[PDB]
């Protein structure tokens, strides 16, 4: 899905990007 698309790849980069 397009969520997936945001999700997934915040269960991975998310934690890069904490501080945003």
């Amino acid at each position: 899905s397009l969520f997936g698309a945001i999700a997934g790849f915040i269960e991975n980069g998310w934690e890069g990007m904490i501080d945003g």
